[PDB]
């Protein structure tokens, strides 16, 4: 029994930190084989930050100018290349600690462990959701680009997040493990504005299937819904939209606790309308939709 | 910016985890030098459990009947001992992964990570309180049994919970790694109730100078408040006393924040007698209580390890 938000253990993670410095910039790369990823903005000067050229700028770098350590032991640079917003430093030695590892792009709604780490040292670890709006809402101090996302499949690491800037609201922006961004956002100082945040309809189902896992009833009801009456609903609280892939996900849910999707999503109406009446659920007096239903099925089976 | 519920980097503590069998029981222990140390309910079947004599039940296991598995090595069990309500198995072999460690027992209030695990494999790691009732409200499925808890000074590894049991509301009981249980708790099956809890006062306080430093205010008032008169209007709560020495903690962030701590007290307070009003403080809808001053520092300030 018992539900907490809970991250994948870091170990296979912290055995790929490195720092990464160039110039007077000092940033957190993942050393992987004889490859140390990082964000490309590492690059960047004072004036090169609203509009850089980094073709421009990397043609000007030599290996010896990236300063790479792992520990306390300073790693040759060999080569260097660029993959969208991914600086790839090649370093003489392939790291002895390289887990089983993918890089996976994820979509909004999934979670994972975020390793914050600054000068190549990991200082925590906490569970992350891939906002509707493409943001995280992390926990970053001036330091922690190039900290990254991850989940653990069984004892491989598939990466899916890599650190590299703040939004003016106090969220994050960063790309995946091919430096490609999740979001409409850039690698620049220009502008940019994280769209209008919306609540993780399925993770919010999913996680009113662990309360019920859990004992918590109380928020049940006799009423069910059509998807479309959801839907409708859902938009008017800034509910993502709830779609057939969706219901199709929750299905083992629904079955291990005997409450049909749309049985929940008419409960889930109601919470909306009402709110929580001075009642938590699952320790919580807010809907929680950072808990995916794999994650649900994880923690509780 | 940001703030999340976080929790210490658990590689240290992975390469101590292994799988601890006695008969049908598997549970986890932790290998440290040449010792694991797991509950002593391993060695317990299903009568046993529901009244144990384990000076009874050590003295007819030999070292063969535990079986210890470090990844998919076996380790050989060269002696075993009872510590309290921990067992320790004296191995073979000094565990190469060993940390630089401590063991360390905590008080009520203060945090600690925990390392899930089931068949010696971590799977996930959270963070918690000690909870003031001394149970922790963690996650744990059956087979989680010794799971730890533990922090990270510097360096060094301070172990300072073992998971033991399950109590009927879902709330769980352990010990510290002496075997010594948290709370008034036994290793057996019997009637157990963890008994009602209480807010951790200077770690909501801790959690509330967290969400000014990232630019959450409305809960700010002109008020401030004598010791006393928050205690007894704490108390009504169901709140910890607020002591000197937990004001005396806050010191550096009611420096950092300029919100002398009886002005954080008056803000608490009518967060107590009036509610949030439909706002919420760092995304939370209730007051944050597994925090703690020290917790929030070095969240903000971004100490490495
Ligand atoms: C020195 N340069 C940086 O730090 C990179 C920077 C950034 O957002 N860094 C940070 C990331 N996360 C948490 C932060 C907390 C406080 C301050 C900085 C933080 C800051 C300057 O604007 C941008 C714009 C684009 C890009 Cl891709 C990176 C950045
Ligand atoms: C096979 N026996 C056990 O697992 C030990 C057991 C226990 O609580 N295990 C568990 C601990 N944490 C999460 C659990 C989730 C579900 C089920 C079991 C869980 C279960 C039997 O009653 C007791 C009584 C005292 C003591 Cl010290 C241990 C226990």
């Amino acid at each position: 029994s018992g539900f907490r938000k809970m991250a994948f253990p870091s170990g296979k993670v912290e055995g790929c930190m490195v720092q990464v410095t160039c110039g007077t910039t000092t940033l957190n790369g993942l050393w992987l084989d004889d490859v140390v990823y990082c964000p490309r903005h590492v690059i960047c000067t004072s004036e090169d930050m609203l509009n850089p050229n980094y073709e421009d700028l990397l043609i000007r770098k030599s290996n010896h100018n990236f300063l790479v350590q792992a520990g306390n032991v300073q790693l040759r640079v060999i080569g260097h290349s660029m993959q969208n917003c991914v600086l790839k430093l090649k370093v003489d030695t392939a790291n002895p600690k390289t887990p089983k590892y993918k890089f996976v792009r994820i979509q909004p709604g999934q979670t994972f462990s975020v390793l914050a780490c600054y000068n190549g040292s990991p200082s925590g670890v906490y569970q992350c959701a891939m906002r509707p709006n493409f943001t995280i809402k992390g926990s970053f101090l001036n330091g922690s680009c190039g900290s990254v996302g991850f989940n653990i499949d069984y004892d491989c690491v598939s990466f899916c997040y890599m650190h590299h800037m703040e939004l003016p609201t106090g969220v994050h922006a960063g790309t995946d493990l091919e430096g490609n961004f999740y979001g409409p956002f850039v690698d620049r100082q220009t502008a940019q504005a994280a769209g209008t945040d919306t609540t993780i309809t399925v993770n919010v189902l999913a996680w009113l299937y662990a309360a019920v896992i859990n004992g918590d009833r109380w928020f049940l009801n006799r009423f069910t819904t059509t998807l479309n009456d959801f839907n409708l609903v859902a938009m008017k609280y800034n509910y993502e939209p709830l779609t057939q892939d969706h219901v199709d996900i929750l299905g083992p849910l629904s079955a291990q606790t005997g409450i049909a999707v749309l049985d929940m999503c008419a409960s889930l109406k109601e919470l909306l309308q009402n709110g929580m009446n001075g009642r938590t659920i699952l320790g919580s007096a807010l809907l929680e939709d950072e808990f995916t239903p794999f994650d649900v099925v994880r923690q509780c089976s």
